[PDB]
C-alpha cells in the first residue's frame, strides 16, 4: 500500500519555487479545465502571470473565484465527508487580508452568525491568510469553533486537555457541564489570544418529562489546513450541519435546527443540482499547535 | 544474581484481576506520590474508581495525564538510555482509540512529521491501544520506524531477514543500498499490512571530495512494549536523536540535524530543568511478532 499522509505539518521557510511552480500550474489547469473548451487564452494568460508573480515575490495570490473553486473541490475531495455530495452549497468568506487576532475574532463571529442563521444552518468556510515562510501562520487552536469545556469528568471529556490549556492561558473556568470554550486565536505567528464567544452567537438545542441536557447546533471544524496549487492555508474554519431514546432528532426538528434527515438530504442536493446551467485541493489535518508553538512569552 | 527478564511476551487471556489490581494500585500511588503532600483525596478517589472499573470490565483506562507520566517514568527507568537524563522533554501522542492499520499508519506519519521537525529533532512517543485479551494486539513489526532494507549484502545487513519478510508480504524490492523499508502494521491482532512511508517524510543527512553515502536523521524504536500499572502497550513507537574520518558530526551539524553534541546536551538538559516550578513503568523488549503470529491468511 502507498497511502499518503493526511497531515500537513509546519514549515520554517517558504516553499521552494521549484516545488511551488509545478503545483501552481497544475491547479490553474484544473481550474481552467472546469470551463471545458472555453477560455484557452485566459488560461495561458493566467499561467504567465502566476509564473511571473512567483518568480518576483516567491509566491502568488489566488483570484477570489479560484479560491472559491478550491474550497469546493477540497470538499468534493474529502473522503469521509457525507456532505460533499452537495459540494456547491458553500459560502466563502475571504479573510486573506486579515492581520490581527482581534480581526480573526470578528471574522469568526461573522461566520458563526451567517452559518447559524437562527437554526436554518448554512455551510460556510472562512479563509485566512496563506502561509508565507511558516513563521507567521494564522491558526485556530480550537478543534471546533463551538465545543463544551472538559474538566472523573465534567463537560466534554474530549477537551479536558484543551480546557486545561485555556485555563493556563488566563481563561476563567466556570465549572458547568456546558461551558462554551473560548476561541484561541493565533495571528501572524504570534502567541494565541483568548476570546470568549458572545453567548448570543451560540445556538443550542434543548432536549425534550428535566436532566438539563442541551447541545450546540453548529458543528464547525476549526483546525484543518487547505492546500491548493502548492499554497497552504493553515487557518480556514468551515461548518456543515449534523447527521443525527434519541430525543435529538426530535429536539432538533422541533426547534427547527437543520440536520441531515431525508428532507434536508433531498433539498440540499436539489439546490446543489440547480447550481448547474495525491488529491489537490485538499483539507489536511495539522499537528496540534500547542505542541509546536514557540512561545515569545509564556 | 536475580536479574529480571527484559522481555515481555504474548498472552492468550486477559490479565487476572488478582494480578492486575495490585499493580494498578501501586502505579496510582506512584502517580499521586508525584504530588507529595497534595491530593490525598483525589488519590483515594482514583483508587476507588479504578478498582471498580477493573471489577466491572476486567481492566481499566489511564487518564491522559497518567499516561503521560507513565511514558516519562518508563524513559527515566530505561537503564541504557543516555537521553533519559532529560526525560521531561517528551511529546506524547494518544492513539489509544486507534482501531485499524490505516489509522495506525496516519498516526505514525504524524509522529514522523512532528519528531523530524525539518531536522530540529523532537522526542515523541505514540501510544496505541493497550493489550486486552492478547489476541487483539496492535504491533509494529519493524524494529525502527525508518530503516534501510537489507538484501554478500546490499543495504542494511541487519535487516536482511525483515526485508525478506516484507517481500514475502508483497512489498516490491527496489534493490538499492538505501531503500527505506515499509511500515508493517498489525491492528487488533489482524495480519499485518504493508505501508510505504511517504519519501518526503524521510529526512536524510547526505555525507560531505562522491561515494553516494547518506543516512536517515530520525532514530525511532518501533517494537517495544510499555508496561504500566499492570497494563501492557505492545505498540508504542518512540524516538530520540543520534548520539554520534567521521563526516557524520560534520554532515549532521552542517545540515542542522540534531545530534547529542555538548550544545544539544546542555540545551536539552536546560529545557528539561526548566520543566520544574522490578521497575515499573518500563519499556520491555518483545518476541519478534512474525515468530509468534497466527496467520488468518498466508
Ligand atoms: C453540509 C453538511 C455537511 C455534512 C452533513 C457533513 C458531514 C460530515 C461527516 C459525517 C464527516 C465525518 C466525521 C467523522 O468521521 O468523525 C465529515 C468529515 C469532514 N467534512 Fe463534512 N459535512 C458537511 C459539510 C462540510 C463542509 C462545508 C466542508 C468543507 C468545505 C466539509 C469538510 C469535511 C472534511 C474535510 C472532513 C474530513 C473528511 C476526511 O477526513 O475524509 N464538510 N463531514
Ligand atoms: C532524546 C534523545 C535520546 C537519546 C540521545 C537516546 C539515546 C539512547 C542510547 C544511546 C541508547 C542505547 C542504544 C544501544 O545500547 O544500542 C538508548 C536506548 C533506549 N532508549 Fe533512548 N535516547 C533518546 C530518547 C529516548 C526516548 C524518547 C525514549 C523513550 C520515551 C527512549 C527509550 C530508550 C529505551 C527504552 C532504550 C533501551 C534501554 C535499555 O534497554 O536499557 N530513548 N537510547
Ligand atoms: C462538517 C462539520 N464536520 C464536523 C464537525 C464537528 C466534528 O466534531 C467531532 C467531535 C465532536 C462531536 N462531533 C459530532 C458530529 C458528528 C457528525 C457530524 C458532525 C458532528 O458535524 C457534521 O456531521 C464530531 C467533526 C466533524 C464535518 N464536516
Ligand atoms: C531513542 C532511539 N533509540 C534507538 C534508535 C535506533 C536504534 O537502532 C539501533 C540499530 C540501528 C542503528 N542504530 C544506531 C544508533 C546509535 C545510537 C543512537 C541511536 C541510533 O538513536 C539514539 O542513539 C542503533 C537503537 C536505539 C534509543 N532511544
Amino acid at each position: 500500500m502507498n497511502p499518503k499522509s493526511l497531515t500537513r505539518g509546519p514549515r520554517d521557510k517558504p516553499t521552494p519555487l521549484e516545488e511551488l511552480l509545478p503545483h501552481a500550474i497544475e491547479f490553474i489547469n484544473q481550474y481552467y479545465g472546469s470551463f471545458k473548451e472555453a477560455k484557452i487564452e485566459e488560461h495561458l494568460a493566467r499561467l504567465e502571470a502566476v509564473t511571473k508573480e512567483i518568480e518576483t515575490t516567491g509566491t502568488y495570490q489566488l483570484t477570489l473565484d479560484e479560491l472559491i473553486f478550491a474550497t469546493k473541490m477540497a470538499w468534493r475531495n474529502a473522503p469521509r465527508c457525507i456532505g460533499r455530495i452537495q459540494w456547491s452549497n458553500l459560502q466563502v468568506f475571504d479573510a486573506r487580508n486579515c492581520s490581527t487576532a482581534q480581526e480573526m475574532f470578528q471574522h469568526i463571529c461573522r461566520h458563526i452568525l451567517y452559518a447559524t442563521n437562527n437554526g436554518n444552518i448554512r455551510s460556510a468556510i472562512t479563509v485566512f491568510p496563506q502561509r508565507s515562510d511558516g513563521k507567521h501562520d494564522f491558526r485556530l487552536w480550537n478543534s471546533q469553533l463551538i465545543r463544551y469545556a472538559g474538566y472523573t469528568i465534567r463537560g466534554d471529556a474530549a477537551t479536558l486537555e484543551f480546557t486545561q490549556l485555556c485555563i493556563d492561558l488566563g481563561w476563567k473556568p466556570r465549572y458547568g457541564r456546558f461551558d462554551v470554550l473560548p476561541l484561541v486565536l493565533q495571528a501572524d505567528g504570534q502567541d494565541p489570544e483568548v476570546f470568549e464567544i458572545p453567548p448570543d452567537l451560540v445556538l443550542e438545542v434543548t432536549m425534550e418529562w428535566e436532566l438539563g441536557l442541551k447541545w450546540y447546533a453548529l458543528p464547525a471544524v476549526a483546525n484543518m489546513l487547505l492546500e491548493v496549487g502548492g499554497l497552504e492555508f493553515p487557518a480556514c474554519p468551515f461548518n456543515g450541519w449534523y447527521m443525527g431514546n434519541v430525543a435529538v432528532l426530535h429536539s432538533f426538528q422541533k426547534q427547527n435546527v437543520t440536520i441531515m434527515d431525508h428532507h434536508t438530504a433531498s433539498e440540499s442536493f436539489m439546490k446543489h443540482m440547480q447550481n448547474e446551467y495525491v488529491l489537490s485541493p485538499f483539507y489536511y489535518y495539522q499537528i496540534e499547535p500547542w505542541k509546536t508553538h514557540i512561545w515569545q512569552n509564556e
